[PDB]
């Protein structure tokens, strides 16, 4: 059976499970069941399933080199699909809540969930809560007797926590740290002293890399009972490296990818985000360029946004991007080599993960 | 050592643990640590700790009748405090997110967290996320080797899910179920056909009783290794019964308790909530009273709100309240009796839980 169709079939199975349990155990009525169904579909479906499919792909790699009964191969592939949907639903949770936090308008060429007429923020915050709660219901039901349940829940928990801490880093990235104070309305930085590579790397490491790369790889190892085919510190380092590159790519696209293709009007400049473009620009700008950046960044005025995009264009950040990209290529290839010592198979799964990211 | 001081000491210990781990493992800076510290204190402290203290009280009851080494008594009381703070932090999560959802202004005589000048909704949604994530970090660290970890996490998970489903019931209680549709803006009911006792009871059962009464009682049983001193179906029934009564009390107070004493300007009438007052009123009203209710409910206009409160006053709902209260007294006393068959001690813990609720 082809992987994607297995994975989509499992979505249907998990959805039916969840909705049927709401009826039998939580006293739900048909209409609220239908609302939840629609919420689940709208918020969890229509992306590329990179995250969830990675769990499946890692598991398929191990199956090719490991002796098992056919029934066991099916059980492992089913568990990899359920685990992948746990990650897709965790992403859905964070995208619903982030879109509300950031006053976002669109996502994947459709309105953000909270903007749907019959949703509203009042419902949507809680819908996002339910999305993450479903990840736990899936795990407790499908992995009840599994030897990896403990480790999978502990890992998922750490990754969710890292992700929330990364959200905090992100939403506070345009403030001066010494001024953070619940009692005082937060001004935007005027110095931009905290727009540095290390501070950027902290934001992206926590906001995105743990859930997008670390969790899919380690979940495919867990459902395969293969965590001893790796050096976990290597897996962490390669996840964090690829994941950073993914985010840099997303930062450049927010500024330069046409909206119809982005699925999004990008507003990182207006929102004063600590983007790779802004940190790279401040790393090579002269005094007058720095001052012109400071006069225009973090403002909704389209003319000021056009001045920042011009400053980026004239600073030939494409060349810095190519240089960054070449260094990451170098480093990812090195880690892949190190991962072949313990597991050619796992190494190859990471190579595929890299190819997929590198070729967006 | 007195229970409350043990419990507050453990708060300090858990806070320090959590903040120190952010520093050592999550790369946090001192200023963001201070923001989180302040968030934790503001959102988790200053209530009566009924929930968390119930875990401690159930555990203390068992200790009085069970042989243990002193070191074991201390370990059980510490675990009961940590478990109680897991529930207090789960409540904090839901109160932060609910206040945002409901556009609330105050709570416990202070502004809602999101309204603090240096918070904002953008931060506060995520702060609420972190509050619940902390409950998992506490459990994984403090209960790592404990025989009850599995059962405590499974239970907590179910209770959190029930609570989110109850939030859905609550926020959608003034809509007609057959009209729920993400694509269509939701009108308020005009018939009030779904303002019934059974529909009310479903809202309150899920929104409040699982986290407020079921979880503190069952957590005190789990940390005591005492789940075989009870019939779980009795514990469920008594939790749901007392918890309903608690909420009816909160509904009457939203309408009739002066704001300075409530900690809150109550807005259930304007918000068109399915309250005990509204369902009781519609259960005894004549045709003209029903029509006058329909013209005035669910409207911000203070004159219309004054007309609903008058309709409630003239309908002598105090008498229905007394009758309800007498029935619950009857039923709670009956369940307490049944619980004495297996455990006088646990029975007495539930009696205390009832006394505390009955005497608010
Ligand atoms: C518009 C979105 O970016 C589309 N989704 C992706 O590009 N997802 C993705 C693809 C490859 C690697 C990692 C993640
Ligand atoms: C203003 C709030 O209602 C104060 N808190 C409580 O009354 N909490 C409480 C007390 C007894 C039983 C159950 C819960
Ligand atoms: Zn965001
Ligand atoms: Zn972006
Ligand atoms: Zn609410
Ligand atoms: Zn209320």
């Amino acid at each position: 059976m082809a992987s994607m169709e297995r994975f989509l079939s499992v979505y249907d199975e998990v959805q039916a499970f969840l909705l049927d349990q709401l009826q039998s155990k939580y006293e739900i009525d048909p209409n609220r069941a239908r609302y939840l169904r629609i919420m689940m579909d709208t918020t969890c479906l229509g992306g590329k399933y990179f995250r969830g499919m990675t769990v499946v792909n890692v598991a398929e790699g191990f199956l090719a080199v490991t002796q098992h009964d056919e029934a066991t191969k099916e059980r492992i592939l089913h568990d990899a699909c359920v685990g992948g949907w746990m990650i897709e639903f965790l992403q859905a949770h964070y995208l619903v809540e982030d879109d509300i936090m950031d006053g976002s308008v669109m996502r994947r060429g459709k309105p953000c969930w909270y903007r749907f007429p019959g949703v509203t923020t009042q419902c949507a915050i809680n819908d996002g809560i339910i999305l993450k709660s479903w990840t736990q219901i899936m795990a407790w039901h499908y992995f009840a007797d599994r030897p990896f349940l403990k480790d999978l829940l502990c890992l998922f928990q750490k990754v969710d926590y890292a992700t929330a801490v990364g959200q905090m880093y992100d939403v506070t990235s345009m403030c001066d740290s010494n001024k953070l104070d619940p009692e005082v309305a937060q001004p935007m930085t005027t110095d931009f002293a905290e727009f540095t590579p290390a501070i950027y790397k902290r934001i992206v490491k926590y906001k995105t890399t743990f859930y997008t790369y670390l969790l899919p790889l380690v979940m495919g190892l867990l459902v395969s009972e293969a965590a001893a085919s790796v050096e976990m510190n290597l897996v962490e380092r390669v996840a964090h490296l690829i994941g950073e590159y993914f985010q840099v790519q997303d930062d450049v696209m927010d500024c330069f990818t046409p909206p119809e293709q982005l699925g999004k009007v990008g507003t990182d400049i207006e929102d004063a985000k600590c983007s790779w473009l802004a940190v790279t620009f401040l790393g090579k700008a002269n005094a007058a360029q720095v001052a012109e950046f400071k006069a225009n960044y973090g403002e909704k005025d389209p003319a000021k946004v056009a001045v920042v995009k011009r400053l980026y264009s004239k600073a030939n950040l494409q060349a810095d991007f190519a240089a960054y990209e070449a260094e990451v290529v170098r480093e990812v290839e090195s880690l892949i080599e190190q991962l072949k010592v313990k597991s050619p198979t796992f190494a190859e799964s990471v190579a595929v993960v890299w190819e997929k990211t590198h070729k967006r």
